[PDB]
């Protein structure tokens, strides 16, 4: 009987594989056959039975398969527009590491914020929260990561636990850097598109802009940080040697040197990617995107990260008789993590598959029939079901399906077409479960220091944290902002 | 007197003194990321594959194709069988099963110093139907020199004709199938696209035109490599013996190997062409669906699950992304967003015009001087570097001379393959270079010997062979006017 034992994640797969086919089979529509795609590969990484990029390959096999898209199509949301942001950002990311541009920033900020493992943890939440408001959240995820992994490293190697300590700040980075992008419109790329759907279906309006967006979710953004800050530092880990611990930092600074030429290259490129991405288009002054206002929506934050991450393949480094770059390609390839470009890819193609087979169409069909219901349980219904569809597809993708679907679900009733649509887009980006959803969360595995069961109970608390404070917020402190108990007149009569 | 140090930082600044681009409006801004692109694959002046993501940069900056477009052509479905085909080829040699097919076309012939390299150059040859001929050629060439260091233990001359058989047997096998190698998947994945309505082009009929057209030369380019170089039995018998028993029986391990690997070759070939109808037509209400890289991804998915040790599977994923060549993928991927990026902008209809004049000369003219142009450049610039920037000019210019599509790029995919001579050309003969034999003068001799053979095969091919099974006389329904 012991040999089911040591052979229990090979017979798990042979049986959720052959025990779901009655339901693609008795059932004959491609919903179902959808559905039957989302439960397999969905439970191969949440019980982890395979190694995680070997089950987003599995979208490519049998999707074809059932005749819900082809192969020429389906392979092609395996390599999107995140992946040139990702390529062109550990090309810096590898060229740090290298040189060491980090120990030069992490025992000069340990040296000078002390060796305290309860306010670091919150030193990574309240300037990731603020530098995520004016980027992106990958390009904000894909900065601070290896240099928040080195101040955590060198305070583990002066003691002369540490295991779950780094599963704090990289999971103290993945979080913070999406719920500061709740703040403003240009923060994150799901607000962008509610403000873009808002303003032509509902034209002479006039209420979004910068500084209105702001403080009805600026208080909303404060308290989920402060909590989440004490629930992820609870669930983790709840002067003589302090002396000697802090003399450990200021002595491994002695043996760096003085700084050398190639950490001020590093160094430079590093404030020309920072000082481009947010140039891009601010909003609230013109940027470098309306030079390219010919082409609109044509040059965007990954062909940025491609003119800098390539220049280090160019810029010379050491004298050899030839040179030698500052990243040479032989490292990269080495460095380069190969197994999230797939994770994630296989992450798009299940939802280019539930689109195409009209899984995600026939759940947002199911809440319009809910218009005999109080104007706070039908949000309750909706606010609960966009987290849900957003832990496996992506916050862009999702928000999308459901603003042609509340839009005429807020003029029924004669309810305020923003008690609906508001709760509904800062709930949207609320992903936190798995890391096939959300881009953030995959710059937090590629380290090594994470399970998928540590981000599933770690993550399920978030979200409850941060459906009860939208929903307080939904009725108190925003209704006299957008006044969202009286019917508006830039809605329809009827 | 530093100018000679800092080589190809100068030169690589060549993106700033020829610029007429600012003067003209849009063909002349994808003919510069055509020109870039060339300059740098032929002289390498950059990583190789680099370069091939100067075509994602500087595509939307002139305001061609959006980045959210130029992004989804670096995956195509040649990268699901290129994941496919090296989960077999990490299994095959962990596993030790390459050493006991290659130690069994040996002393199953003789050890005659002219049978011993025929064994040898219709071993890699076979294996290459279905691997990469990358990395078949990583497989035989460190067994291929533990076999002749044994031999003259029981000099200089029989060394390097056992280092150069193994690279060119293995690029003669490489074609025969559209999988065995990325230069004819790239011709195919551009030839189902751009010509979508004609089904006339998978693995049944390159089978029948192209495996004649390697058996010609395979037979006499053995012949010519004996001739360049030459013209106690029983401890050679013995020797090769001792290796034989030193593997022992044959593990579970390598049987499941050689069972999946037969199963993928029973496959592959049971979408039937028009003799039998096969497994396409189960999947009857959709036509072009479950591919020929599905089956790639389902059998090469097998090897993550069975078990193998304790506990263990066959491959783990850390020797899978440390074997994979993730090189390939990228400059494979960036040229197909290049040539994607002159079809969205009117450049290959510019040149497909242009070449009106050449137009008036016989058409097995058009053929010898474009098949001995591409054979010609492949020997300076990588494989899936030539077949790329010339296939939206080639087309093109069929569609306007009202010849045949496939009566000129079935003869210049084959060709581009022909790489035969100094090593940079293809990792086939840059792998057994790395070695202390064949210097560079020998790989001259013994490349235009096989070269000249090598396309008077496919100039007879097309002429008596191959003109019976595309009807390369009688412009189709596809390719319009
Ligand atoms: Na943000």
């Amino acid at each position: 009987f012991s040999y089911i034992l040591v052979y229990r994640r090979f017979l798990f797969v042979v049986f959720t594989v052959l025990v779901l086919l009655p339901l693609p089979i008795v059932l004959h529509t491609k919903e179902a056959e959808c559905a039957y795609t989302l439960f397999v590969v969905a439970t191969f990484w949440l019980t982890e039975a395979l190694p995680l990029s070997v089950t987003a390959l599995l979208p490519s096999l049998m999707l074809p398969m059932f005749g819900i898209m082809p192969s020429k199509k389906v392979a092609s949301a395996y390599f999107k527009d995140f992946h040139l942001l990702l390529i062109g950002v550990i090309c810096l990311a590898t060229s740090i590491e290298k040189w060491n541009l980090h120990k030069r920033i992490a025992l000069k900020m340990v040296m000078m914020v002390g060796v305290n493992p309860a306010w670091l943890t919150l030193g990574f939440m309240s300037s990731t929260a603020f530098l995520s408001m004016w980027l992106s959240n990958t390009s904000t995820a894909a900065m601070v990561m290896p240099i928040a992994e080195a101040v955590v490293q060198q305070i583990i190697n002066a003691e002369a636990k540490g295991h779950v300590t780094r599963k704090l700040t990289c999971l103290c980075i993945a979080y913070s850097s999406t719920i500061g992008g709740l703040t403003t419109i240009t923060g994150t790329s799901t607000n962008l598109i509610f403000a873009e759907y808002f303003n032509t279906r509902y034209p002479d309006c006039r209420c979004l802009n910068f500084g209105s967006w702001f403080t009805f979710s600026f208080p909303a953004a404060l308290i989920i940080l402060l909590l989440s800050w004490i629930w992820l530092q609870w669930l983790f880990l709840g002067t003589v040697q302090q002396k000697a611990c802090a003399e450990v930092i200021k002595q491994e600074y002695q043996k760096l040197g003085p700084i050398r030429y190639q950490e001020i290259v590093t160094l430079v490129l590093f404030i020309i990617m920072a000082l481009l991405w947010f140039s891009r288009d601010p909003g609230f002054v013109p940027g470098w995107s309306a030079l390219f206002s010919e082409y609109p929506g044509f040059a965007t934050d990954s062909t940025v990260a491609l003119l800098i991450g390539l220049l280090f393949f160019l810029i010379p480094a050491k004298t050899l008789f030839d040179y030698s770059p500052l990243i040479t390609w032989k490292e990269f390839q080495s460095f380069m993590p190969w197994d999230i470009a797939i994770l994630v890819g296989g992450g798009f193609a299940l939802a280019d598959g539930c689109e195409e087979s009209g899984l995600s169409k026939w759940i947002g069909n199911k809440l319009s029939p809910l218009g005999s219901l109080p104007a706070w349980l039908i949000i309750l219904i909706s606010s609960l079901m966009v987290t849900s569809l957003t832990e496996v597809a992506s916050n862009p993708a999702t928000i999308t399906l459901f603003l042609p679907i509340l839009s005429p679900l807020a003029e029924a009733i004669h309810v305020n077409p923003l008690y609906i649509l508001i709760p509904s887009t800062l709930c949207t980006s609320f992903a936190f479960l798995l890391p096939v959803a959300n881009p953030p969360n995959a710059i937090v595995f590629s380290y090594g220091h994470l399970k998928v069961i540590d981000m599933v109970k770690a993550g399920l608390g978030v979200n409850i944290v941060g459906v009860a404070v939208v929903m307080l917020g939904i009725c108190t402190w925003i209704v006299p902002m957008f006044d969202l108990y009286t019917y508006p007149s830039w809605a329809p009569a009827m």
